């Protein structure tokens, strides 16, 4: 439960330098590095679990042994990228552990001539993007709406984006990786192993090592996209009309197409930003929705045209492109708790409707709406870990957040968000009620490591969020997690079981 002379002299003696061990003190390197990445406030409280010792290893090697010398003490490892993690899952653990922090592995290498790129798994999304707009200004990559999110979570879990619809998730369009497994050895694809390799690419992050890089396919995008980024001040009614056609509209767009919705409410007032882009030009993309999607009251100056980059910095929400590069700014410094929605069939207008209200009930509530179809529909289930292609229509995530001010009415949030997800059981995907990964949730279960009769059975506790998030993946995942790390030294609330 500490941390040591065994462990520090480890590290000393591997050269891995950067590492602090616990200290309460808030001007302390240790208690600053923590709070660094800790993106939902929900878990920075003093109650939480904190990490013996924090490590920052500078390189490939340093992060072996770092694995290699935690692996000697009885330490839990947790390993954090950008520490998006929706329950804390990189920097919280029931038994003492180490935390190994990557933001010093944020380097990205951008190969023109193959047109891929090897990203350590400590970049963001933001820094990788700005990266390839430094690089090009042809090229492109689609992972998530969130530049502060970390690929080494989000491509261990998937990553899906603002051009999913065209390329699929960030995890579909990785070519190899270098994984460190629970004995420091380090793999690339050819070592190992296609299993291991497909399980990596959205089977879920810390469960099957420390993925030190990513190798992706960088992706075509035209000189100049078109985006826009509009919100509409609406009564209950017409939101309602509005989000009903939006589903349709959205999931039946062709693959050059992306509408995203944000929403919420505050009695009378209903607010839903529109997000949209086009791959290609403002008249196309204005035509198309102007047949489409009149009722939206989109005009010509809401259309902008910008380079992918611009596009991409301008539906997050940041102030200018290089803000991509920068992994500290707080996309949202309030505490959050969201869960997520996968649907087959279309929701009817008093799914809206209801979903509206209750939003109007709670400001604090937003949901996000996206819509599936496109290139998502063509990939197969089994391509990746990642199930919900061909059939899936929208991932419908509600989200309720709030400042310290509000912290003390915590509980009534969750309550609200609850209800919610009771609301919407019905219309959404059933047997099992389909989920997703990145958007990780411990409501619907989780694995005590510590209880070895809920070890003994850990596969079939764990089949409720494993059917959840991977469907007919999972037994797959089972064997993979089986070959790649048997002695489960990578594990969490909801990670993978190996075999009996
Ligand atoms: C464990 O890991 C952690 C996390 O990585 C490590 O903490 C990090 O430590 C970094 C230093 O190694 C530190 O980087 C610094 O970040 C600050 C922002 O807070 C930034 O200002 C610093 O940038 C200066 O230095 C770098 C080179 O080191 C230069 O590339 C850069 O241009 C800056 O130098 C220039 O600006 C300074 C003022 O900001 C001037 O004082 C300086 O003279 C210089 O000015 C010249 O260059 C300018 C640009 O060309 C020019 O305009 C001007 O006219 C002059 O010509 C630096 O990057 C990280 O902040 C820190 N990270 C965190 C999160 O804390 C930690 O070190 C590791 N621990 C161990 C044990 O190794
Ligand atoms: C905070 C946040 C998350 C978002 C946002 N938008 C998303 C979107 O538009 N599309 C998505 O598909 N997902 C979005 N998400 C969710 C993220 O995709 C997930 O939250 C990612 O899992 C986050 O990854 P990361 O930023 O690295 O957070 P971590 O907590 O460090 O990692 C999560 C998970 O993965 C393990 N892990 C981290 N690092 C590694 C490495 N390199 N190797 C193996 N495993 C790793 C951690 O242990 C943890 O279990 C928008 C917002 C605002
Ligand atoms: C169009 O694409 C999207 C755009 C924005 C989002 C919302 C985003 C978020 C935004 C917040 O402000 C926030 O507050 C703490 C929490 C969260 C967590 C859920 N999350 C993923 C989701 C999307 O799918
Ligand atoms: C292990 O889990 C089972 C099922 O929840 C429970 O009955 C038992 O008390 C737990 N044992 C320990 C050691 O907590
Ligand atoms: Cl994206």
């Amino acid at each position: 439960a500490e941390a040591g002379n065994d462990l520090l002299s480890c590290l000393t003696f591997n050269g891995v330098r950067n590492h602090t061990v616990f200290s309460a003190d808030s001007d302390s390197d240790f208690n600053r590095f923590l709070h660094l990445s800790i993106q939902n406030p929900l878990f920075q409280n003093s109650l939480i679990s904190k990490p013996s010792a924090i490590i920052l290893p500078g390189s490939k090697e340093e992060l072996s042994n770092t694995i290699r010398c935690i692996r000697k003490g009885s330490w839990t490892i947790r390993l954090r990228s950008g520490g998006h993690s929706y329950e804390g899952l990189s920097y919280t653990s029931d038994t003492p552990f180490i935390l190994i922090d990557l933001m010093n592995l944020n380097r990205v290498s951008i190969d023109l001539e193959s047109e891929t790129a090897w990203v350590e798994s400590g970049s963001t999304l933001g820094e990788l993007y700005y990266a390839i707009t430094e690089s090009s200004s042809k090229l492109g990559f689609t992972a998530g709406w969130c530049p502060t999110v970390g690929t080494g979570g989000a491509i261990s879990g998937g990553g899906f984006g603002m051009m999913s619809r065209k390329y699929g998730l960030a995890a579909d369009n990785v070519v190899d990786a270098i994984l460190i497994d629970a004995n420091g050895a380090i793999l690339d694809r050819q070592a190992m192993g296609e299993d291991v390799f497909w399980a990596i690419r959205g089977g879920g992050g810390g469960v099957w090592g420390a993925i030190y890089a990513w190798k992706i396919k960088l992706l075509p995008v035209p000189e100049k996209v078109t985006v826009f980024r509009v919100t509409k001040n609406v009564a209950i009614d017409e939101a309602t009309s509005l989000l009903h056609k939006w589903q349709f509209v959205a999931e039946e767009l062709e693959e050059d197409f992306t509408l995203s919705v944000l929403g919420g409410a505050d009695e009378k007032q209903v607010w839903l930003t529109m997000l949209g882009f086009h791959f290609g030009l403002k008249t196309v993309a204005k035509s198309t929705f102007d047949l489409l999607f009149p009722e939206l009251g989109l005009v010509e100056e809401d259309y902008l045209e910008m380079s992918w980059g611009e596009s991409f910095a301008y539906l997050a929400g940041l102030e200018t492109v290089s803000q991509l590069n920068n992994r500290f700014l707080k996309f949202d410094e309030r505490a959050f708790k969201t869960k997520v929605d996968l649907t087959k069939e279309p929701l009817p207008s008093k799914a809206f409707y209801g979903l509206l209200e209750r939003l109007s009930k709670e400001p604090n509530g937003f949901i996000a709406l996206n819509g599936f179809g496109g290139q998502m529909s063509k990939i197969s289930s089994d391509f990746t870990p990642f199930p919900h292609r061909s059939g899936t229509r929208l991932m419908v995530e509600y989200i309720v957040a709030w400042n310290q001010s509000e912290q003390k009415k915590k509980t009534e949030f969750l309550d609200w968000l609850e209800k919610v997800y009771e609301f919407m059981k019905p219309f959404v995907s059933k047997n099992p009620r389909l989920g997703y990964v990145n958007h990780i949730d411990l409501d619907l279960g989780g694995i005590d490591w510590g209880n070895k009769t809920v070890v003994n059975n850990a596969i079939e506790i764990s089949r409720s969020w494993g059917e959840s998030y991977f469907l007919s993946n999972y037994e797959r995942l089972i064997r993979a997690k089986t070959l790649i790390d048997p002695n489960n030294v990578f594990n969490h609330p909801q990670s993978i079981p190996p075999m009996a």
